[PDB]
């Protein structure tokens, strides 16, 4: 996995552990996590590339990454809810947040189908 090849990497540079990872990985997103759980989803986006030098996250980009990982009929519920959770990160200026909550956007809309590193 580089599902796992990218928690590796990023994990051991945030106060997580391994309960908090394990929910995210199971779609589960506390709506009030600790600054440094944000931040962790946030350098998996980083690592993915779906976030800009500017601090934003690129849609299009996700929206391509789904399309060669997801299940082939899993695709276009990812989509739907990939879609619907454009502009989430359009209410938050820290990119943290942009990064966690366009993420617990996309699980909230459609359980067990996304795979968070």
């Amino acid at each position: 996995n580089s599902m796992d090849m990218m928690r590796q990497a990023c994990a051991p540079k945030f106060k997580v552990e391994e309960a908090e990872l394990h929910g995210l990985r199971k779609s589960i997103f506390p709506a009030n996590p600790d600054k440094e759980l944000k931040c962790y989803a946030m350098c998996i986006a980083q690592m993915a590339g779906t976030m800009t030098k500017k601090g934003e996250i690129s849609f299009s980009k996700t929206m391509a990454q789904i399309e060669a990982m997801l299940p082939p009929e899993m695709k276009t519920m990812a989509k739907e809810a990939l879609t619907h959770c454009k502009d989430t990160q359009t209410s938050y200026k820290d990119p943290c947040d942009k990064a966690y909550f366009s993420a617990k956007c996309a699980a909230d809309f459609t359980p067990d189908t996304f795979m968070f590193p």
